[PDB]
């Protein structure tokens, strides 16, 4: 199991646009276009992303090369931040993919809102984090995913995915 593999089974693929969880328009692997109510912004967005006129269609290939970039940014915007670039460096492989999902998720912002959780997680008290990073609105909202993750984070084995 790698990164990719998680994230495809968290996100899943859509080849059309489509809303996700919070209701926005997204397309492919979780990939977000714009948080504006119009699925005209969502489309313009769309075409802007693949360089083509897409009508909020794209392709397999086309989806698997935003999923790319998504993911490489997630990382590099970890690395550059000056929160969650510690604790990254400071886990083992299996729990930086539980950070990059969250990354890839909420954004580097949010994630490095969760202050408290970071310092259990380069502490390594893994079952308080697990604890902590339960009484969140994203818990509450992806219960499912987020028990993956937590999981992932309690245990540093892919066990929750497999
Ligand atoms: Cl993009
Ligand atoms: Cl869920």
């Amino acid at each position: 199991m790698n990164i990719f593999e998680m994230l495809r089974i968290d996100e899943g693929l859509r080849l059309k646009i489509y809303k996700d969880t919070e209701g926005y328009y997204t397309i492919g692997i979780g990939h977000l276009l714009t948080k504006s109510p119009s699925l005209n912004a969502a489309k313009s967005e769309a075409d802007k992303a693949i360089g083509r006129n897409t009508n909020g269609v794209i392709t397999k290939d086309e989806a698997e090369k935003l999923f790319n970039q998504d993911v490489d940014a997630a990382v590099r915007g970890i690395l550059r931040n000056a929160k969650l670039k510690p604790v990254y460096d400071s886990l083992d492989a299996v729990r930086r993919a539980a950070l990059i999902n969250m990354v890839f998720q909420m954004g580097e912002t949010g994630v490095a809102g969760f202050t408290n959780s970071l310092r259990m997680l380069q502490q390594k008290r893994w079952d308080e984090a697990a604890v902590n990073l339960a009484k969140s609105r994203w818990y509450n909202q992806t219960p499912n995913r987020a028990k993956r993750v937590i999981t992932t984070f309690r245990t540093g084995t892919w066990d929750a995915y497999k």
